[PDB]
């Protein structure tokens, strides 16, 4: 199988469907990846989260690298081998000095790629240093900057491990804060050292969704058309319909997860938290049309009952609703754009969802 | 299929295995009963409660009465249908004035057996008034003495509602503390008002291994030999073991899953607790012969991380493999008894097992 082979099978306006070929196994595009913080996605096992159409999940690098650490991780056979996921896995580089960062623990773009190797990560993140929103032009520029400069330090790490550069593929992460000349500048530099695939950084704190949305009209732009490009970090699901529309291929968000154990359940009619004594007796199942397991098996008001009680199978059952809940919305993205019909389903989505 | 057929296939000193067949399906015995508090099972689905080789499960009367409450329960369907088990439940009576208690709430037998009716409970325990350990005997036969009276006034309760009686089974509970005397009352009490099954109630605190033992030693022949023998509340591995050389038929416990989200596991060389930091980098499965999907896949390693992390998923498979363990002690002992050898297996089990 291919190293990393990203293929467009189809186009509507700005948004693509398509593939990533890996080792690993195949990514369908636009992908969401569930966030497998501390080496798990939380409250569910690897093969649930397979079941709910996951073709790729991420880990941090900086969580892993203190708990249990990465050579450790190492020793007992890598990532995929400790948590029990055969199939890719993200890890970002720790980054959410010139040398590099040191923390109350040291990080740079050499230690990033190699803590990433031993891990076995299977998509690598160049390491940087979030702009933080707001701003300031020579400011957000300066953080920029050293960012790019991490970027080539991280590719030439990455090279040199050529057992990395054979079997895995190496991301750099566009910056810029707000500001268009900024990006603009941070996607010529990174396009000139050459990634396998470009994200779109700093745009997942503060900036509401008009603001992300107008960022993401000229930022995506800018990156080479045939590589993937990344929201890192994104999102609710109307974001990501929303970023799709502007040419983004992948996504990762805590938001299924975390919302998932507070109570808070996404449908096609909205979210909802299902602690509200309204579903103390509702008898449908979350969402009246996710074909998942959950919605197969259990109620609302059953659910409504765990959550209440503070019941571990509670976190359980929307976690998996919610991841599945995602994983149907990319697939009906991927199925509309294919099918030339992603601007009308945009829209009636919108709508409903809104309603 | 029938309400409540009990049939022994085969004994071994004070031993016995077998079946009790009801409505929704048959019960293999010597059982154990995971506790499903609050309408679940700690950490785990019902159909992986199912995998582990759970044929009946425990709900609480006291619990579910507060919460959701039984009305409630009742008109979302039942307790099988609100929690999705469609196996048999047993249902404790909420008792761990002459008229009943009042509490900070009201509960009687009648109204204890009226709420375990709109559960839809497969088997109703008496509602009783547990002889607190230690002890006085003129107080123990007291407090014995109203719950005989109380298991009358329970067994009336349940004749009555014949949508109980043609379809659900009833079990008294034998008291007495540790007095050879008073437990032999109840005994007779109980058979002369007449029960389904007989449980020994009052053992499940305080009293050390051997103290409860001894207790067992008379307890359990003052039973109705025909009639399935439940001791209430216990226990590890190797109280089990020793009640059901000494004629018991059925138990319920806590400790599996309490003690799984807690770290401790439960091993054929005894229990461990897997946060230790021996297990940091441990390969191995909880347990070398489990057969548990858990022990299948992740290592003592893996699961020490998700434990010290905090994570669900952890919980999740330290239930799972715990439960798994019980079930696969309660077939070893089913076998070696069918097997007449079960007295080498209680050996061999304890050599081990204390190791
Ligand atoms: N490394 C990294 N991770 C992020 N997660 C969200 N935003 C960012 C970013 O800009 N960089
Ligand atoms: N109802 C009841 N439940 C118990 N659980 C443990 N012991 C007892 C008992 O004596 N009565
Ligand atoms: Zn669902
Ligand atoms: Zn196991």
């Amino acid at each position: 199988r291919p190293r990393f082979s990203f293929s467009i099978a189809a186009r509507e306006g700005k948004a693509r469907t398509g593939t990533i070929e890996m080792k690993r196994g195949v990514i369908r595009t636009p992908a969401f990846m569930p966030v497998g913080t501390a080496a798990t996605v939380k409250a569910l096992k690897p093969e649930t989260v397979r079941a709910t159409g996951a073709d790729i999940i991420l880990g941090n690098t900086y969580h892993l690298m203190l708990r249990p650490g990465a050579e450790r991780i190492a020793k007992l056979g890598g990532l995929h081998s400790f948590m029990g996921w055969d199939r890719p896995i993200l890890t970002d580089s720790g980054g959410y000095s010139e040398e590099g960062v040191t923390f109350k623990h040291m990080l740079s773009p050499e230690r990033s790629i190699e803590i990433q190797h031993l891990l076995g990560s299977d998509i690598v993140m160049a390491f940087d240093e979030c702009t933080p929103y707001p701003a300031t032009p020579s400011r957000a520029a300066s953080s920029m900057e050293r960012s790019m400069r991490w970027a080539k330090r991280s590719r030439d790490a990455f090279d040199s491990r050529k057992e990395q550069a054979e079997n895995a593929a190496l991301f750099g992460i566009q910056q810029g804060s707000v500001f268009e000349n900024l990006r603009q500048q941070s996607a010529d530099a990174l396009a000139e050292i050459g990634f396998d695939g470009y994200a779109v950084g700093g745009l997942a704190v503060g900036q509401g969704q008009d603001e992300m949305f107008r960022v993401l009209d000229f930022s995506v732009p800018m990156l080479p058309d045939d590589k993937p490009h990344y929201l890192m970090g994104v999102g609710k699901p109307d974001d990501i319909v929303g970023a799709v529309e502007r040419g983004i291929d992948m996504f990762d968000c805590v938001l299924p997860t975390r919302s998932g154990r507070n109570g808070q359940a996404f449908t096609w009619d909205g979210p909802i938290n299902i602690r509200n004594a309204r579903f103390s007796e509702d008898l449908k199942p979350l969402d009246s049309e996710c074909h998942c397991a959950v919605c197969q098996k259990w109620s609302r008001a059953y659910i409504h009952h765990l959550i209440r009680a503070g019941e571990i199978l509670g976190a359980m059952l929307m976690t998996e609703h919610n991841i599945a809940f995602y994983q149907q919305l990319m697939q009906k993205i991927r199925d509309s754009i294919s099918e030339g019909r992603f601007s009308q389903f945009a829209q009636d989505f919108r709508a409903r969802y809104f309603a």
